[PDB]
This record gives structure tokens, sequence and C-alpha cells, in this order.
């Protein structure tokens, strides 16, 4: 058998050299069995499964022995969970909007230097479809950079920059599906029948007729588009023009196993595995969230323990943290699918609780946090390029005997400016998410529209306040761009007759260089904003208790306008949500005197206390010394 446990190894053998492999075939033999047994699961019975798996192992093999030195020593140095350590900070954007191209990107690294970042999230930044591509995610080629905004060298060197300054490229993966250009699709449309495998198609409206009961519409319109060139229906999910890859075929599956491992090699760091929900098809479903859509992120993640191990998978998923266990691994596999996942619940709790002034919805949703296994963690972050999706929150929004109910559509309808004095000034996408920027939600723009100081004054408060939340979570706390600055809305958009259909565009601006020249003056937005979230960050680096291994704990307080967390057994952050200034009585959860750190950016002290007083909006964070 050709697929013999000791062929298989020899596959990979045959491409490296003898020298400079005792490393990989090391860990080879560690994680190939699970890796095996999950490629067994998924295709063990396809007809060119024998055929295609030595053949791919080799061809693995081979894209390990082209893995950079500089690579190969992160793979060497770093240590499991290296992603969730306390001086870990996360910054977000888009390529052109932040710099205009990776080399402006790498021009730009020591201004992300001095914030803190060590993670950097760029935006879909490979080739995409021409024309309409859905804002970079109808991807065109896995291994190429869209040429408008550099090359594989730019990025090449970008990544070495980068690295150099500590901090690590997070990229987009588009797992589920390709733009209708990419060169399968066009192998497709040549009539390849090889190709044309890799996505789903049906010669007649049969299949797609009975998956259309049970499937559910992204976009309301379809999941199925007939292709006049290749005259069969395609299996289209999101856009027309992009298709779903077919997961069920193991020639896909190595396809794109291979391009993640082509990308590692540039010097990407950490994947964003998107549309994650999808990748499995079974009749009668709604073809979510199928038992085997995890099991191709374990073969992923296996692949990576081989051959990139200090790689990072991230969920994309946006989902009720109730739902996203699953995503770090079950029964054998915990531990070994996605190190990340996003906290949307926190993120979302977040708005509604200073929306509604009630810190005890962020009470509930921490002691309610599902535990994180070894070497995972969470994304926390206050924004990002997408609407607010308050449904995350529909659970808690329902309440308890001990909870309070809350409203979705009051949370809503205060961010989109829709009731009358509303300091807030997003808006409301096409419960329906809310566009807009951090500043613009959280009083900022109707401060300056008033001309009024002090109300100006609250809205950074209420901006440090969410920003420091997410600052005191295990994990990776993600800086959507432009937020460190608060970076107003854009409403340039709906003068573009391309882009005034899409309302993301309100949140979604470049980066305006000339007040991020101004984070040092105490006199401007930007400075204040940027002094305070530093404060936060510099402490956040030299807290042990903040990192990802520690546990996360809530504490309850007798007033619903506070929130209290705790991070091991030495570290504590009060928050008041609301206008009115509150105290506390630390003695009452056995804090007393416990040292007051210096957030503000000076005291100065610290000091043992064994009471606080919380400013409108304020934060405290306490160290047991």
């Amino acid at each position: 058998s050709p697929i013999d446990a000791a062929a298989l190894r020899a596959s990979v053998a045959a491409a490296l050299d003898p020298s400079t492999a005792v490393a990989t075939l090391a860990r080879f033999d560690t994680h190939a069995p699970r890796l095996l047994d999950a490629l067994s699961t998924l295709y063990g019975d396809h007809a060119d499964y024998v055929t295609w798996l030595p053949q791919w192992l080799s061809a693995l093999g081979v894209v390990a022995q082209a893995r950079p030195a500089a690579l190969r020593h992160l793979d060497d140095s770093r240590a499991p969970g290296w992603f969730g350590q306390q001086d870990m900070l996360g910054y977000s954007a888009y390529v052109d909007r932040f710099a205009g191209t990776l080399r402006g990107v790498a021009e730009r690294v020591p201004y992300l230097q001095e914030l803190g970042v060590r993670y950097l999230h760029l935006l879909p930044f490979l080739r995409a479809r021409a024309g309409d591509n859905d804002g970079g995610f109808a991807v065109s080629d896995y291994g190429q950079v869209e040429p408008a905004l550099g090359s594989n060298d730019d990025l090449v060197a970008l990544t070495a920059r980068l690295r150099a300054a500590n901090i690590s490229l997070c990229a987009d993966f588009v797992l589920n599906h390709t733009a209708d250009d990419h060169a399968w699709a066009q192998a497709a449309r040549a009539g390849d029948t090889r190709y044309l495998d890799y996505y789903h198609h049906f010669a007649d409206r049969n299949a797609p007729d009975q998956y259309d009961t049970t499937l559910v519409q992204v976009f309301p319109p379809g999941n199925f588009t007939w292709v006049d060139e290749t005259r069969q229906w395609m299996w289209t999910t999101f856009y027309p023009y992009q298709w779903d890859l077919n997961w069920s075929n193991p020639a896909v599956f190595g396809e794109m196993a291979l391009a993640m491992l082509e990308l590692a090699n540039l010097g990407v760091e950490a994947f964003r595995l998107d549309s994650t929900a999808y990748l499995w098809k079974r009749p009668g479903t709604n073809c979510m969230n199928q038992p085997e859509a995890h099991t191709i992120l374990v073969a992923l993640r296996a692949v990576a323990d081989i051959v990139a191990p200090s790689v990072v998978m991230k969920a994309e998923a946006i989902v009720p943290m109730a739902e996203l266990p699953p995503y770090f691994g079950s029964g054998v596999q915990r531990g070994h699918e996605c190190h990340l996942a996003y906290h949307s619940t926190l993120m979302a709790a977040g708005w509604s609780a200073l929306a509604l002034q009630r810190g005890d919805i962020l009470q509930d949703v921490i002691a309610h946090s599902p535990p994180l296994p070894p070497n995972c963690a969470w994304l926390s972050y206050v924004r990002c390029h997408d609407d607010i999706g308050w449904n995350v929150l529909q659970h808690e929004a329902a309440g308890t005997a001990a909870q309070p109910p809350f409203s979705l559509r009051e949370v809503a309808q205060f961010y989109a400016n829709a009731v009358p004095g509303s300091y807030a000034r997003g808006e409301s996408f096409q419960v329906h998410g809310t566009n807009g920027m951090s500043a613009a939600l959280v009083g900022v723009q109707a401060a300056h529209e008033h001309a009024d100081a002090a109300a100006a004054a609250r809205a950074v408060d209420r901006l440090v306040l969410l920003y420091a939340v997410s600052l005191a979570m295990p994990g990776v706390p993600l800086i959507y761009m432009g937020d460190e600055l608060a970076l107003p809305n854009d409403t340039a958009y709906l003068d573009d007759a391309q882009r005034r259909h899409e309302g993301r565009w309100l949140h979604r601006p470049a980066m305006a260089w000339e007040l991020a020249a101004q984070r040092h003056d105490a006199s401007t937005l930007a400075g204040t904003v940027y002094t305070r979230l530093r404060a936060l960050i510099r402490l956040r680096a030299g807290l042990p208790a903040l990192a990802a291994t520690q546990s996360l704990g809530s504490v309850a307080l007798g007033d619903a306008r506070l929130f209290a967390l705790t991070r091991g057994d030495s570290f504590l952050a009060v928050h008041n949500f609301s206008d009115v200034p509150l105290p506390v009585d630390l003695t009452q959860t056995g804090h007393a005197l416990w040292a007051v750190l210096d957030t503000d950016g000076t005291g100065d002290a610290p000091e043992p206390h064994t009471e606080l007083l919380l400013p409108a909006y304020g934060v405290r964070w306490l160290q047991r010394r």
C-alpha cells in the first residue's frame, strides 16, 4: 500500500534535506497520526484518496524544505501560547487605508511599534476579482499580493521589517470560496473537469432546489448561480462571483493546505480563517457548522503543527461565545484546532453596557465566558471593519431570574441616533447591525456638533473605558485602525457611485497621518486618547497576571452600574459604566489593601486602598502586592 504509515513518512522525508529535516520529521511523528486520522475520516473512501495522499505529502515536504531560515527560527524558538502573553497587543487595518501599499505599511512600522503593537492584522490584500470583489474577500490567487497594493517581494520585505519590530502579521485565508476568476475557476470554465470538481456543480436545478429548502440565505439572492460558460449551477453562498470550494474533494484540502504554508513562508504568522461554518455541505441540513468543518480545521492545524509550528490559527466566526468552544477542538482534538477566536459577545456587551449604563451585563458575560484550553485565547475588540452585530447578545438580552433583560433594538437605535438626545452618531446597517467609528459612537462627533468641550471629554472617557475592558482580557486585544486617535466617521463614500451602496464605508476611513502626528500633544483629541490608551497598554505589558494562562473571573458588585473582573489572583479591574461617581468597598470582596495602579498617567503612587471612588465612566486597575 502506497499509503502505509511508513510510506507516508517517506513521502515527506523524500523532499527534505537530511541535515535540516530532524526537527520537521520529529514534529511529523508527533502530529501525523492526528492529521492522518482526520484525512481518513474526511476523505478515506473518496475515489482519489489513495492516489492523492502520498504525492500531496511529498508536496508538503517540498514546501517545508523551502521554509526560510528566519521563519524556521521562529518555529524553533516560539513557545506554545506565545500569542497570549501580556505584551501582546493587536491592530487591524486595511493596507490601502493605513498606508497605501505594503511598502507604505513597512514605513509606518515605528508608529505601530511605539503604540506597542505585536500583532498586526492587514485586511484582505491578496489578488482579488477584477471589478466587484466583496471588499477583497473574493480571492483570485491565495499566493499573490494584489498588484495595486504591492508585490510578493514587498510582502517578504514587510514581514522582515515586522519581525525586527517583534510584530506578527495576521492575514485572512478565505477558506470557503474563491473568486470566479481564480485559476481553478478558470480551468473549470475551460472545461477541465478536474478543476470543475474543485467546486460544487450541478447539471440541473434538482439538487439545488432541494438544498434551497434547508439553506439560509446570507444576502436575501440565492445559494446557486447558473454559469453559462460551464452550463452548470455552481454553489454560491455569498456573491454570485464567489464559488464555494468543494471540501469533500481531498485535492481541495491539499491545495488549500499548501496555499496556507506558502503564505506562512512569505512571513504570515497568523491566519484568520474565514467562513469556516460553511466548509461542509450535507444534504438535508443548513450546511453550516457540520462536524466535518471542525475536522478540516483540525487537519489544517496539524499541517501547521508539522511544517510551521510558530503559526497561529484564528477562527473568524462572529457568533455568540457559547458557540466558540468547538473551535478550540473537541475530545482528543481539544487544544489541536484554533488557537484564537473572537470575543464578539464581550464586544457587543461593552456597547450595550455603555448605552444602558449597566455594568451587570458585562459581569454576566465574564461569569459565563467559556474556559480557554491550553494554548488558546481570545481576540478582544471594540470595533472592526464590519458593523456591530448585536445578535451575538441575543441570549443575554433575554435575561434570567437573577439578570434583568435588555432591549437590543433599544441599544441599536441609541447608537443610530434614532432617539432624541443621544450622543451617538452611528448608522443602522441596511435587529440590524450598527455602522460607525468608536469615536462617533461614544459622543465625540455630537460633542463637536454642539461645540461642547465637557461633552467631548466625557466621550473620550467612554472610549478609553471600552478599550480598558478589552485590554484586561486573556489573549490579543485588537485596536481598530485610528481608534487610538479617535478617528471620526467617513461620509465621503456617499458621493462615490461605486461605494455608496455599502454603508460599512462609514467606519473604514483612511489613516490621517496629520492627526497621528498629534498623538503626544495632550491638548488635542488625538493626543488625549492616544496617551490614555498607552498608559493602559504599558501597564498591561508589565502584568503577568494578564497573560492568557491566568484565570479570568468576575466579581458581582451590589450596583448594576459597576463591573469588576479579576485576572489570576493578583489583579482586579473595576469599572463604572454610568455618569455618576460611585464608591466601592474593597473589603467586601477580599481586595482590601490592594494597590491602585497609575492607569491615568499620574496620581501618583501606587498605594494600598480599602475603598475606591470611581468617577463617571471610570476605570481602576489594582494589584495585589
